[PDB]
């Protein structure tokens, strides 16, 4: 914006008296006012420093992988949501392992997943609506419990102001196909799927509905949102053999 | 700051006649206005209370032990990290483990340590520089990987305005020398160490580097933070025998 | 007005972490600030508490009992007033004895008149008039003074702002029926009038006119004021006998 | 607080060329400003200056001496009020003329008293509690007339800010050791006594209250406080003899 | 000021239709603004109507009469006060008497001396100086105690902003030619002197003195302020004979 | 709203002096300050009134007559309007006389009606949709010539913010049942159609569109909107005989 | 303006208690605001202190002598200017002395001539134009050199806002008919010119043009002005012989 | 001021996630506006850069060297000026040399004068007066010219704020004692002297008077103001013989 930075106006020197431009010294004026006022408020600054707030995770640290998995319209009652995903725990884990392996390799570098993310976004399909999206989930239950494809509205979620909403699936519970730091290691679905413990019991189950008063026709992306952390050296990539 | 507190004015009587201070009376007027102010923003602030902020750790509940356990220089250049710490497991838990103990013996007191903190402090060696820290961390890795003294700076965390950045180690991963409410009972590091299930894997790999695009020299202080709640009782210390 | 006092907002505690409601925090910063403020206008108020007004008699301390005189109209001609009323001192003493003593009794508690107003209360009896009243009056004169009864106007007392003017009579001149803190005796009027020293010298005179430019019709009411402090014991009242 | 007073800036002369500081320029223009404005607003201050203020008695002309005469501590149940001092019209002239001429003799100038004043000062004996402090008294009574020692609250005083109460004891009532402006002579109890006209009728009966919901204990100080002013004469005090 | 009251603007009608000048309709907005403001405000002043300020005694009610008396030039050293005057009670009463009689006969209408006041108007006798005056009094001694000349400044009053003050001199003391509503008798001094009680006991002894660190020279104009209030009855006069 | 209307305050009268509700004289300051505002922006105010605004016809002089004449529903493709009436001139001269006269008589007093406008008034039939309405019209045509029944948008009438938009029909194209102020006579269609010149050319013919970029259901309720002055004596009715 | 001066409202005493108007009340709290403000501001002040500006050299000391020379009307070009004066340096020296000596004698006190300015004052020769002036000069050239009637614009001077230029012409260049602080003395044109050293080297040039893009008319005055300082002893002027 | 700089709060990490302190991003979000704001004002700021102001002299480059010579007391006259110094030329030159030599030797470092000021400061002797000072000068003058003692006050030079006014005195006109950038040589008054041209010609004459209009007592201190740069090699001082 600024287009001359903080260096306006000059100075020179005229019989040994020395001049410098007007506009530069009434800014030294405002700057000195307003720095009278920064210290005045210094001690308000410090009770709001009792508390603090959280930096947004996909805008901070660690880098954003967006592996997105299908997509689906569903027609929607008033008051109502409708199942969004009904998989197993196996299918749940073969999509998360086959997509992010299948885009992410070669991996070149250590690394590590800070964090797993269940991403809804959703969108109008029909323009001069207006209405705002709801969300409901669970993450666990009996391999032979089946989820009701429809449920009434109790005590949602309502999804944020772009309309995305992302759910995070902790390490607790959903298993990474990177654990820790590492390098990457031979490694194959059946390998990655007998290693968890509880295959079969942990899988989203998500729901989408509206605020609307009538049915709404609802477009839907889901993706998993992978936050990661890599540990690139400070060297060449040479082609073999080295010097 | 106020020197009268609110007890500003006075009143007397003259003939049955009540008289009252005119700056007094002048401020329950203001004090009038102010009020049917804050009548007209508390449904404002009934919107605001759908949300919560986080107290400050630091400056919140429970006392501060700053165990600090080393010093070190390193010199960054521009757009790369360095590695501060490259201790194994075992070396990490001595230091936890010996510093603490060493330091706080004899405890008196029933206590329990609410949260364990790593503790990075920065400051520049060079006057007149103008540039801010960043930080990336790892928090476990195969023992035999040995962490690269020097990555690629991509995606860090800023350290924030003071120049501390301060990480939470978890009791799921990092053992504490009190575990739960209790008092102490005879203890050495082999006993500690030997029921820690996992004591090569977790540690703390911590890097360091600016948004400077020269090389800067730095100073790090490096501590562990013990987060801690005593329950004193409220009784007297007597000299043997009591009473 | 206020429906949640100033007790907005709550906390919860997560994982050690203490969380408050945002609007409570920022309440707390904005009241900060106010204080910064009544810090530095504290100086200025101490400026203000050099001089002191006036409690308004009528909503201050003691009891108001209007003991309703009578009612008149007058038609009043611009630039004039014309005289509400022209009892002898006699005449005067007998209305306020009669009608006080005959309102209050029975005089069951300890008490003393404070003050004894003259209240002249006035009212248009036309609509769509603009003006507003005015007054002038005498206490006292020779018993064989009788009043004009239209003058013109001098610069006369401006009635206030809801048409009511309130003269005091000062026990120096005019004869209460209750003379200090007491209880009420056995009592007469030829008593009471017996002990007046001067009974026909004391009378108000008074008289009310308007700023119209055109005569006006006028309704009056005329009532005497008590202002009255009571000294009831913390006791029972019992039927008898007692206990 | 300004330490420069308005001499802020300088001038000085360059080949016949007269130079002042620029601040001082600015503070010309802005005065010349603000009296635009004071001129503008004298027309409304001109309103207001139709009304008068009166001056704390306090605060303002001739001394204060203030008798401290005793103290005493009073429990006091919600919506009652406890009798401070019962005193005989002569007890009271005994502590008045007593208290005053010990603690003043020697009188070395000629002087008058102003006012005297009967001074209710309060405050709580326990901390964390909010409320207020209400007065009732009476001057007058019979001398076979006994006060309630506890009351109940009916349109009292509510005390001023800083929980003092003054009430004016008149001349016309009251005795003061000092009639009018003049040397003091020889004088004794009972002079002074003998010489008033109504001893046992004045004395006054205090009360004191609060505005709390609980009974409340509170500390009272009773003092008397005479405003005099003094005629000093502008000489010197010489060791006899003189010159 | 206002050059066309509020009756801007005008209206006319075209095919039915009715016009309005627009800035007519844009003051009927702002002045539906403003009075959704003043009911914002009542409750406010509601609080501020609890007390009363008291209408300056010389531009309220009554005619003022203002008899000078004498003018006298003063020299007061810093920090110390002269003496204005020193009558006897007997050439007090008659200058009083004697000035305002003279001055003010005929009176030809039924009138009453409300106040007289002491007035003491100061003034400088040299340019460029910058303080204010003080002022000190008393209004009776025994007769023969005779004023010091000049006194050390202890307390004074400060003399109001246009360097005029007004000593209300009561009734209770002060001898009145004209004491209540009356027609003026024959009259004389001596009937005068005669019928006053203490005529060498109230006198007005009045210091002057300033603010300043230098000695200053003063020209002080002492005058009787006499407030008045007449009954002249709304009647022509005419030649005699009358009709 | 405001519950004092503008008698804020009162006044009374102690020991001559007048003493002013401290509210009202602040109030009486303010309104000072507000008019020399006034006056410095009736200047201003002189430029706005160069130019005049029209008063809304339905809430302006005359009366109100809403004549319903149907309801009916369109779906409207985006960019075009449908056609929402179709008559011959006779038919809709038919539904002007026969609906007006059937809800009006017996019309008992003096009338003129002013002007006859043809109201369309539009809702929505789905909750949670956002657009607007538009309009466009013809009054007259070919009496062979039959109306499209759909056309494009094309530079329309944008419908005003309540959803209704009203049309005068001017009594130069189009016949009215009362013609100037006149008494009812007896009359029928099949006079009036006769005196009609035109009968069969004037018509209105409305399109109703919308904003939106979809196909939306619309509710039409069209009626005609007379407005009418009447001249009504200020007599009794009373049962015949008279008197 | 202020019709007052700082001396609104006025004092009295009241039964010892002194009175103040409320405006000067409300006004000297105002007065400790703005106070506390101006302290607020000193050290802001002091910033804009580092720097100085130069007073008007015609509205500062010394007095003004205008001493006009000749009128010209020249039509100047879009983008040129056009020579005003093309003396040579001796007609510049018989100008600049004679009219001077002229208009000025006798010179009757001792004076210095403190500087001497070429002013340029330009004004349109028609109306409803918009357009500025500008100016061009030169000081010094061979006395064979003859200027060009008309130049280019090329970075010329802007004419200040009141159409008036004035050049110093320095002393070092410039010969003036009064040197330093002197009393006059016989002395003629040939005695000034020969005591010159460079008489034909030093003569203003000076061009004038516009920003207009049209061709403008411009009347021209050019005049001498001369800033002196007079030292005038402060004695008497007697006609001879003196006493 | 400013106790935490702008270092203003913390962060810290929490499973990953980043928090901040809440004051401190609020401080982010108002630094953000009030750049947004320096942006909008950049364009204005620089149209005041078309102009410049001068640096004090004596807040400014260069050390200040104060001479000062004599003090004296004046009486002046309202509009007139008495004369502060009479000195020929040859005495101003030797207290010049004599005081600046005698004061400042030893000289030990290479430096210059820039500029020699006559600083003439001025105070009253007098409390409790109000008035500003005023100056006039001359610099040269026949050397049997001698200038009157006292003058009337002609557009005088009015004195700055700090009652200090500093005329230049330039090296055109006073010679010196030290010319250019130089160390010093061996040198004395007679050679200073003989090598001035003109030494009996130039020598300050100034008048100081006041804006009073009665007659004032003046202090006034002289004195001459050497600016002074030094070049002192950044070397050390050593004790004979070095190394």
């Amino acid at each position: 914006s600024l287009r001359y930075s903080r260096h306006d106006g000059t100075s020179c020197v005229i019989d040994n008296h020395h001049l410098k431009s007007l506009g530069a010294v009434l800014n030294d004026v405002r700057r000195k006012k307003d720095r009278i006022r920064e210290a005045e408020y210094e001690p308000i600054i410090d009770i709001a420093d009792q508390y603090m707030v959280t930096e947004d995770p996909f805008r901070g640290p660690g880098k954003n992988v967006r592996i997105t998995l299908f997509k689906e319209i569903r027609r929607v009652h008033p008051d109502t949501m409708k199942l969004v995903c009904n998989w197993s725990g196996k299918e749940f884990l073969r999509e998360t392992w086959t997509r992010f392996i299948s885009e992410e390799f070669p991996i070149t570098t250590d690394q590590e997943i800070m964090d797993l993310w269940f991403e809804l976004q959703l969108r109008p399909m029909h323009p001069n609506r207006c209405y705002k999206f709801t969300m409901q989930y669970a993450l666990g239950a009996h391999p032979d419990y089946v989820a009701h494809d429809v449920i009434r509205q109790q005590d949602p979620y309502y999804v944020g102001p772009n309309n995305i909403e992302r759910i995070n699936l902790s390490k607790k519970g959903f298993a990474f196909p990177l654990t820790c730091l590492q390098s990457v290691y031979n490694d194959n679905f059946e390998r990655f799927f007998d290693d968890v413990l509880w295959p079969y019991f942990y899988r989203p189950l998500v729901y989408v509905g509206t605020t609307s008063a009538e049915i709404e026709e609802i477009m839907i992306e889901v993706s998993l949102l992978f936050k990661i952390k890599e540990f690139a050296p400070d060297v060449p990539l040479f082609t073999g053999p080295a010097y």
